[PDB]
């Protein structure tokens, strides 16, 4: 179900990430560094457990989760959120909840590229990831 998402992915296009970060209250200096960063995302599974790593020159994160089971997460911008990841229409949908707020991180495969759509408030960001061999 999730297997075409697995592997190492490199950022190759970003649209509106500053809008998304600003909506979350990320400070200007952080947004500035993050606008030039090209993370690597690694998605691996071991049975029912997925591990999603995001690596860059500015910040690393790692989460492990079971699809459909809530987990605690501390985001790159230090929000303490309640998270759940599920497959929905073949997309990997990550919902974060905190302080009555929500944001979604939706990953889809289109022509072998990984498209990540980030929504918070009215801000919508689209990031495109290609495969690393
Ligand atoms: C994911 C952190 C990776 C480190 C890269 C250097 C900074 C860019 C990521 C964000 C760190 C700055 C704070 C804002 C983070 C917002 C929420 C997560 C968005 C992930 C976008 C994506 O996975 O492409």
């Amino acid at each position: 179900m999730v297997d075409a998402f697995l592997g190492t992915w490199k950022l190759v296009d970003s649209k509106n990430f500053d809008d998304y970060m600003k909506s979350l209250g990320v400070g200007f200096a952080t947004r500035q560094v993050a606008s030039m960063t090209k993370p690597t995302t690694i998605i691996e599974k071991n049975g029912d457990i997925l591990t999603l790593k995001t690596h860059s020159t500015f910040k690393n994160t790692e989460i492990s989760f079971k699809l459909g089971v809530e987990f605690d997460e501390t985001t790159a911008d230090d929000r303490k959120v309640k998270s759940i990841v599920t497959l929905d229409g073949g997309k990997l949908v990550h919902l974060q909840k905190w302080d009555g707020q929500e944001t979604t991180l939706v990953r889809e495969l289109i022509d072998g590229k990984l498209i990540l759509t980030l929504t918070h408030g009215t801000a919508v960001c689209t990031r495109t990831y290609e495969k690393e061999a």
